[PDB]
C-alpha cells in the first residue's frame, strides 16, 4: 500500500508517471578529497536540481527513484528539499556501487573481519526500517551493481545481503549492469537466494543490443530497465537508435508489463565541473530528463506503440513494482 | 624557518621532539557509506583524540604529523580542536592514498578527461599554499602512497605531482610503501622529477626486514621511517623483535640522521567500530602512541643505544627534515 520517500510514506497508488533511475546529485568515489577545489555548491545546486525537477513535472512526471549509491554522494537531506519545493515524489536507496566506480576497501576491510555480509544486511535493515543517519528518511530500494563480465566476490555479499533484506521487508531491488553484461546472472543469482522477481529491476539492460540477451533476463520474471537513453558515444554504449530497435522487438514480443525506461542523468556532478571533449559532447547532447519525452515516445509513437503500452510502463509498471 | 600547522605557521626550531606519523582520525574509503551505522560522533572523537596528544604531551612529544590522506577522512578543523585544547603542534597533509586501500574513481575519470594532474598538481598548491576547504589550514606536507609491488599509473600522477609542488614550495613529501616494497623505487622516482632528497621520507621502510633494501633506499639521501611499531601479524607485517632488529643494524652502520620513528596510530576510527579476533588482538595489543616510550626505546637503550642517537631521530631529524 505504501512506499518510502525522502518526505515519508505515500501511497503506491499515488506514485503515477515514474522515471525509474534517475540522479540529482552523483560523485565519483573520490570526490570528497578534492574539496578544495572542487566544493559542492548547495544553493547553486539546489536549483539545478529543482529545474530538473519542473522539467520533469511538466512532461508529467509525479516520482522519480534516485538509486545514488552510498559510496557515490548520496543525500537524502538534499532529496528532501528537491522534493519540498517541488512536490515529487522522490524514492532514494541503500546501496554500494560495483568496483570499478565504487569505493570497496571500506567492505573489503570488514571481510576480513568477517562480519561484512551481516553489517552490508545490517545497514540495509536500518535505512529501510529505521532511517538514514540522523535524517529520518527511509530508502525506498536496495541498489545492487556488478562489474563487466563478473559479479565479484565483494559484490556479491551485497547480492546476498540484499536478499536476505528483501525476504525480510519485501523491498524492491534496483540494479546496476556494467557495460551490457550481468542481466541474466544478477537475476539467477538473486533468485537462488530467494529473492522476488516481482521485486527486482535489472538496470542498464539496454547497454546490450542482442534481443536474446533481453529474453533471457526477462524469462527470470524480472523487470528490466531501458534507463540510459541519450548516453551515446561510449564507453561501449549504443545508440539510441540501437535501444529504441532493442525495446521495438521486446515490445512486440508483448513484454511491456516488465519494460520501464529512464535516462540515468546526473543533474548535479559533485567535484570539479568538467567538459567533455567535442565529438563526444555532441553525441552526449540528448542526455536530460526531457528526452524520453521530446525524442523517445514520439519515436515509439511512430512505429505504432499505442498509449495503453506507453502508460504500462511509465504509470502500470511501477505501481505493480513497488505493491505487494 | 617557519611550518604550517592546523594552527597556523610555527617556527621550525620550535616543534621539538616529533612523532613524523600517526593518526587522529582515519577511515577506509567507503566509510562514508555505512554512516547510519557508523556515524562520526564529535564530542566522543575529540575526548578521545585529546586524550592521545595528552598521552603524547606525557612521554615529551611536541609535535605529530598527521598524514591522513584526503580520501582516508581527513579533517583539519578537527585537528585543530585537539592542538588548541593540548597546545601539541599538529602537521596535516595533502595526498591521496594507494589504489587499495583508496579512492580513485574521481581522479580515474579526470585522468581519461586529460587533467587529473594538473587538477592534482592545482589542489596541491592551493592546500599548501592558500588553505584546505574553508578551514584557514595549510598542510605541511604532501603524502604520497604506493601499491605492493609498483607504483601505478594512477600513483604516478601523485608522485609527479608532488615533485612538481615541490619544486614550487619546497614542502616536505611523506610516503606510504605497501608491504615493504618500492622503497628505493619511490625515490629514485621523485629525485628522477627534481624533488629534494632532504625532503622526502619513504615510509613505513620497517615492513621490510632486508637491511640492503633500507640501505639501498637510504643511499638516494632520502629519510626513511620506521613507523609502524606496535602493528604485528597483519598483512605479512614483521614483528617488532624484528623491527628492532633492522632498525639497530642501520644505527651501528651510522644512518641515525636519516631515520625517524612512529607507530602509525589510528586513534578514532571512521564508520563502524570493530573487533580484532582473538589470535591478532592480542598481537596488537601495543599499536599506542606510547609504545616508542614505553617499550621500544626502553628496547633500544638495553641494545647500547645512547640519548644523543634518540634525540637525533626525534628532534634533530625533524628539525633538518623541515628547515630549508
Ligand atoms: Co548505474
Ligand atoms: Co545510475
Ligand atoms: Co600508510
Ligand atoms: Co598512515
Amino acid at each position: 500500500e505504501m512506499v518510502e520517500t525522502v518526505c515519508g510514506p505515500v501511497p503506491v497508488e499515488q506514485l503515477g508517471k515514474t522515471l525509474i533511475h534517475e540522479h540529482f546529485l552523483f560523485g565519483y568515489p573520490g570526490f570528497q578529497g578534492d574539496v578544495t577545489r572542487g566544493t559542492f555548491r548547495e544553493d547553486e545546486s539546489l536549483r539545478v536540481a529543482v529545474e530538473a525537477a519542473e522539467k520533469m513535472k511538466r512532461h508529467g512526471i509525479q516520482t522519480v527513484v534516485d538509486p545514488t549509491p552510498n559510496d557515490c554522494g548520496r543525500n537524502p537531506a538534499f532529496l528532501r528539499r528537491v522534493a519540498e519545493e517541488t512536490g515529487l515524489n522522490i524514492i532514494c536507496a541503500t546501496g554500494y556501487y560495483y568496483e570499478g566506480e565504487g569505493a570497496p576497501p571500506y567492505f573489503q576491510f570488514r571481510r576480513l573481519l568477517g562480519t561484512a555480509e551481516d553489517d552490508i544486511y545490517d545497514m540495509f535493515m536500518a535505512e529501510l526500517t529505521e532511517g538514514i543517519a540522523d535524517t529520518g528518511i527511509k530508502a525506498g530500494v536496495i541498489k545492487l551493481a556488478s562489474s563487466k563480465g563478473r559479479i565479484t566476490e565483494y559484490e556479491k555479499m551485497f547480492f546476498r545481503a540484499a536478499a536476505r533484506a528483501q525476504k525480510e521487508t519485501g523491498a524492491v531491488i534496483i540494479t546496476h549492469t556494467q557495460e551490457g553484461t550481468m542481466g541474466p546472472e544478477q537475476a539467477a543469482y538473486l533468485l537462488e537466494h530467494g529473492a522476488d522477481p516481482k521485486k527486482i529491476v535489472i538496470g542498464h539492460m539496454c547497454d546490450n543490443t542482442d534481443p536474446d540477451y533481453h529474453r533471457k533476463t526477462l524469462a527470470y520474471g524480472v523487470y528490466i530497465a531501458f534507463d540510459h537513453f541519450g548516453i551515446q558515444g561510449m564507453v561501449g554504449a549504443p545508440t539510441d537508435e540501437e535501444r529504441v530497435r532493442t525495446l521495438l522487438a521486446l515490445l512486440r514480443d508483448g513484454y511491456e508489463k516488465q519494460i520501464m525506461l529512464s535516462h540515468d542523468t546526473v543533474n548535479v556532478w559533485l567535484g570539479r565541473p568538467f567538459t567533455l571533449p567535442e565529438p563526444f559532447a555532441e553525441m552526449m547532447k540528448n542526455w536530460h530528463v526531457e528526452h524520453l519525452f521530446v525524442n523517445i515516445i514520439p519515436a515509439l509513437k511512430n512505429e505504432g506503440i499505442r498509449d495503453e503500452v506507453l502508460e504500462q510502463m511509465f504509470i502500470g509498471n511501477p505501481a505493480a513494482l513497488f505493491s505487494a
